[PDB]
C-alpha cells in the first residue's frame, strides 16, 4: 500500500480535482513540486511522461497521465463508481457536466482581457438557468443523502468541490437551492473532508 | 429489444466517433436528426436533455447526454473496454489523447496541430506497437482503443496524406481494423458514417 506520488506545480491547476478524491477515500499521498522549466525537462527527458506533459501520478507500479484516467482508476480502486455499469453511466453524465463548467471557470484568467468582461457574464448565466437547476431536480427527484445509490461517490466529491469555487466568485449565485445547500454542509462534515478543508493540508489556494 | 436511437445533426460533430464505435460492434441503430431550431426546442420542452444540449442516446431505458459518459456504456456493454481495471487504465491514457488531438482538429473550422502530429502523437503510438509487436494496442485483443485511433488516422488523412508516412506501424494497423467484417461495412457507401463538412 505505498505511498501515490503527485507530480505538479505549486498550484490548484489540473491536480487539484485528484487531490480532493484521494483524501475524501482516506488515502495518503506524497508530492514532487516542478518549480522550474528544468524538472519538467528532466521528467520528459527521462521518459516519465506518455504525451511530454503533467499531471502525472505514480501509482501501484504505473506512471500515468491525462486527468480523467487518473481519476477513473483511484474511483474504481477505491470504490467509489458505483456498483454497476447502470450506475456508472448516471455518475459519468453528472461528472462531466461539472467539468464542462469547471473548465470555463479554470481559464478565465488567461482570456484576452478584452474578453474577459463578457465570458464572466456568461458563466453565472449558465451556473444560473443550466446547471445549478440540473443538480437540484435529481435531489429532489429522491429526496436521498446522495447523488447516486444512497451512498457516497465520486459525483457527490466533484460536485462539492465545485460549489466552493463558484462561492469564491459570487456567494448570492447558490441562494434559490436549498438542497445544494445542505449537500455542500453534510460533506463538507464528513470526517476526511473535514480534515482536508483545515488549515494546513495538501489543499491549495487561488491561482493568484 | 428496441434499438438505440441517435439524436444529432445531420453531420459528424460530436456523434460520429458513437457512430464508429457501435458499427464496429455489429450493432444496428436508427438516427432522429435535428434539421432546425424547432426540433431542438421541442427536445428541451419535453425534457429529454439533462443539460439542454444535444448528443443524445437513447438506450437500454435511459436517456444518455455528454459524448464520455455514452461512449463508456456503450463500450463496457460490449467488451470493448479491456479485462479488470489496470488494463481500463492504459486504454483511458491512450484514448484521451487521442481526444485531446481530435479536438484542435474538430474546432478548425494548424503549423501547431502538424508539428504535435509529427512530433508528439505518432511517435508515442508507434512505439506503443513496437513494444509488444501485436496486432493491437492492448491485451492482445480488439479494444475502443483500436477504433478511436483508425477513426482518427483517417481524420489526419484528409488534412497531409504525408504525415503518417515514416509511422510503418501505425499504417499497417490502418489497415488491418479497415479490414474488419463491421468495419469494411461501414466504410462501404450507404452506411450511417458522415462526410466532411462544407
Amino acid at each position: 500500500a505505498e505511498k501515490p506520488k503527485l507530480h505538479y506545480f505549486n498550484a490548484r491547476g489540473r491536480m487539484e480535482s485528484t487531490r480532493w478524491l484521494l483524501a475524501a477515500a482516506g488515502v495518503e499521498f506524497e508530492e514532487k513540486f516542478i518549480k522550474s522549466a528544468e524538472d519538467l525537462d528532466k521528467l520528459r527527458n527521462d521518459g516519465y511522461l506518455m504525451f511530454q506533459q503533467v499531471p502525472m501520478v505514480e501509482i501501484d507500479g504505473m506512471k500515468l497521465v491525462q486527468t480523467r484516467a487518473i481519476l477513473n482508476y483511484i474511483a474504481s480502486k477505491y470504490n467509489l463508481y458505483g456498483k454497476d455499469i447502470k450506475e456508472r453511466a448516471l455518475i459519468d453524465m453528472y461528472i462531466e457536466g461539472i467539468a464542462d463548467l469547471g473548465e470555463m471557470i479554470l481559464l478565465l484568467p488567461v482570456c484576452p482581457p478584452e474578453e474577459k468582461d463578457a465570458k464572466l457574464a456568461l458563466i453565472k448565466e449558465k451556473i444560473k438557468n443550466r446547471y445549478f437547476p440540473a443538480f437540484e431536480k435529481v435531489l429532489k427527484s429522491h429526496g436521498q443523502d446522495y447523488l447516486v445509490g444512497n451512498k457516497l461517490s465520486r459525483a457527490d466529491i466533484h460536485l462539492v468541490e465545485l460549489l466552493y469555487y463558484v462561492e469564491e466568485l459570487d456567494s448570492s449565485l447558490i441562494s434559490s437551492f436549498p438542497l445544494l445547500k445542505a449537500l455542500k454542509t453534510r460533506i463538507s462534515n464528513l470526517p476526511t473532508v473535514k480534515k482536508f478543508l483545515q488549515p494546513g493540508s495538501p489543499r491549495k489556494p487561488p491561482m493568484d
